[PDB]
RNA sequence: GAUUAAGUUAUUAAGGGCGCACGGUGGAUGCCUUGGCACUAGAAGCCGAUGAAGGACGUUACUAACGACGAUAUGCUUUGGG
């Protein structure tokens, strides 16, 4: 799953923050309006992998 | 079936009336319940400057409205049932 792979660095939270954020979900939704219906299932996983590293960041507070 | 007069009683149905048969529109009655109303027993009777009650705008792969949700947005973490 994700849910605990996570608990890995501390500074390596934001700087995969960051990779996953931008340079992912920013692709996959470009992607989207010039046409492709190939993996139109990326785009949840990719969003809930945000959720679970901006809440971990949470318990390091 | 006339040859002449005299005398009678009919048939018609453009359409209407009564009876019967067969059709349409119309949604009464019959049979049901997702919703109500009236009340007994146990809880319970407060939230708001740490920003409330109510809201507008947003969120799905494609979203017009209600539902649940808030840039971590059709959900995320953890402890238990299943």
């Amino acid at each position: 799953m994700k849910a605990k792979e996570i608990r890995d660095l501390t500074t390596s939270e934001i700087e995969e923050q960051i990779k996953s954020s931008k340079e992912e979900l920013f692709n996959l939704r470009f992607q989207l309006a010039t046409g492709q219906l190939e993996e139109t299932a990326r785009i949840r996983t990719v969003r809930k992998t945000i959720a679970r590293l901006k809440t971990v960041a949470r318990e390091r507070e």
